[PDB]
């Protein structure tokens, strides 16, 4: 196993602009098959990057930004990871999607607005090569990624993953630090072979002699751990307030994060942006997808290494030598300045202050059959991704959506355009509903703890449980889609389409 924290934290530059002006901004990201070296002791790994790089590089607007994006395409024909060929035409197939961007839908990288190399073949859903984000929504983290159909897992694990910041003028009142003391932090978990190349599975462990090949998994966990784009790295910090934009960008692999010196976090935000109160935190969960925006105060800890550590585990208990591990802080910068940065309580207006009508309640199931090869096929309320559309909300009305989870295994569940809000949780006899279809709760609903109080898009839905969601369908109408961001799974039909109807 590789030596942990030899290699420093590598900040992502900021893209530059193609194009700006006072009316828009243009910016063109290319995927490319690049070189890279994860750690001081591997070879360099081959991995797809926009502009070559992983992860790729950072985005920065401003909240109402005219931005324009031309995402391109300008891969290999053929793919270096194992194809699953019966799970659904040119091989490599891409689509950008802002995750937590509230976009028009024929921007939002639909699965099937794919295109190939050069735009020369394109899915059934495309439409456009420049997309447009007018980003009039919070201020917020969110992220960018491959969404291609059936490919999703595959092209994001190869190292399509990348920052985008909205930052709202307002909030720069608040002081909260900003710039170099403003840092992102993608977490993806991967395993690497001995000749520094990507190792993604074949197929289950001990494959079936009927099951196809490749074959893909339900799951994936990887034995190493990166930070953006570098296994356990290490990173110098002056001793005062920072603030990061922490994003699980994993296939599978939920994180449960701590500080080894048992330091707290403050977390300022969630996936929607700002919370409305600041909350004191000694650990917290991250699924895939998951953002969370924290402040870490390291005033007091001058000359202190300290580790960023993970409690969680993936398909087994954590190796105190490996993946227990995330990262690890060194402050033994010197302060480049005074600290004027401020770690305020009072963050922003509460979501619950909107009064909006039920329009519509959708009681959704989170449950899956079994194909023909024997492999465990996951349906979101039992359709495919294929079946006509169901989950048809009305633009500008809100609904309530009760995910009910049968099955053993927490789901991060995801919604495309919108921005919702927690109502509670409440757990229920999972036999009876899977024998009757009757639902029988076996406690009181609990209510979200302060981190869920603000704006969700990417929300844990536990087993043995019913999660309850409120969101307002809008501003936009079009064709989107909602999902388990548990990319093994959505590949495998765990994916349904989203129309909002005008
Ligand atoms: C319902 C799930 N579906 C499977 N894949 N899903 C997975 S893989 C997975 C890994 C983690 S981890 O870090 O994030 O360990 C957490 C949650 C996970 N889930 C969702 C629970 S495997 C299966 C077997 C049967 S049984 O009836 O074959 O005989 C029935 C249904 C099945
Ligand atoms: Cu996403
Ligand atoms: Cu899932
Ligand atoms: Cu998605």
């Amino acid at each position: 196993t590789l030596e942990k924290f030899v290699d420093a934290l590598p900040i992502p530059d900021t893209l530059k602009p193609v194009q700006q002006s006072k009316e828009k901004t243009y910016y063109e990201v290319t995927m490319e098959e690049c070189t890279h070296q994860l750690h001081r002791d591997l070879p360099p790994t081959r991995l797809w990057g926009y502009n070559g790089l992983f992860p790729g590089p950072t985005i920065e607007v401003k909240r109402n930004e005219n931005v324009y994006v031309k995402w391109m395409n300008n891969l290999p024909s053929t793919h270096f990871l194992p194809i699953d060929h019966t799970i659904h035409e040119p091989e490599v197939k891409t689509v950008v999607h802002l995750h937590g961007g509230v976009t028009p839908d024929d921007s939002d990288g639909y699965p099937e607005a794919w295109f190939s190399k050069d735009f020369e073949q394109t899915g059934p859903y495309f439409k456009r090569e420049v997309y447009h984000y007018p980003n009039q929504q919070r201020g917020a983290i969110l992220w960018y990624h491959d969404h291609a159909m059936a490919l999703t897992r595959l092209n994001v694990y190869a190292g399509l993953v990348g920052a985008y910041i909205i930052h709202d003028p307002k909030e720069k009142r608040l002081k909260l630090p900003s710039d170099e003391y403003d840092v992102p932090l993608l977490i993806t978990d991967r395993t690497i072979n001995e000749d520094g190349s990507l190792f993604y599975p074949s197929a289950p462990e001990n494959p079936s002699p009927s099951l196809p090949n490749p074959s893909i998994v339900p799951a994936f966990c990887g034995e190493t751990i990166l930070v953006n784009g570098k296994v356990w790295p290490y990173l110098e910090v002056e001793p005062r307030k920072y603030r990061f934009r922490v994003i699980n960008a994993s296939n599978t692999r939920t994180y449960n994060l701590s500080l080894d010196n048992g330091g707290d976090f403050i977390q300022i935000g969630s996936d929607g942006g700002l919370l409305p109160r600041s909350v004191k935190l000694n650990s917290f969960s991250l699924a895939p997808a998951e953002r969370y925006d924290i402040i870490i105060d390291f005033t007091a800890y001058e000359g202190e290494s300290i580790i960023l550590a993970n409690s969680a585990g993936c398909g087994g208990d954590v190796n105190p030598e490996t993946d227990a591990n995330i990262m690890q802080f060194r402050v033994t910068k010197p302060l480049a300045q005074k600290d004027e940065s401020r770690k305020p309580k009072y963050l922003a207006s509460y979501p619950s202050v909107q009064h909006e009508r039920i329009q519509n309640i959708r009681t959704l199931k989170l449950a899956g059959t079994q194909d023909e090869y024997g492999r465990p096929v996951l349906l979101l309320n039992n359709k495919r991704w294929h079946d006509p559309v169901t989950e048809t909300p009305k633009v500008g009305t809100t609904e309530i959506w009760s995910i009910i989870n049968p099955t053993r295994g927490t789901h991060p569940i995801h919604l495309h355009l919108v921005s919702f809000r927690v109502l509670d949780r409440r757990p229920f006899d999972i036999a009876r509903y899977q024998e009757s279809g009757e639902l029988s709760y076996t406690g009181p609903a609990v209510p979200p703890p302060p981190s869920e109080k603000g704006w969700k898009d990417t929300i844990q839905a536990h087993a043995g449980e019913v999660l309850r969601i409120a969101a307002t369908f809008g501003p936009y109408s079009g064709r989107y889609v909602w999902h388990c961001h548990i990319l093994e799974h959505e590949d495998y039909d765990m994916m349904r389409p989203m129309d909002i109807t005008d």
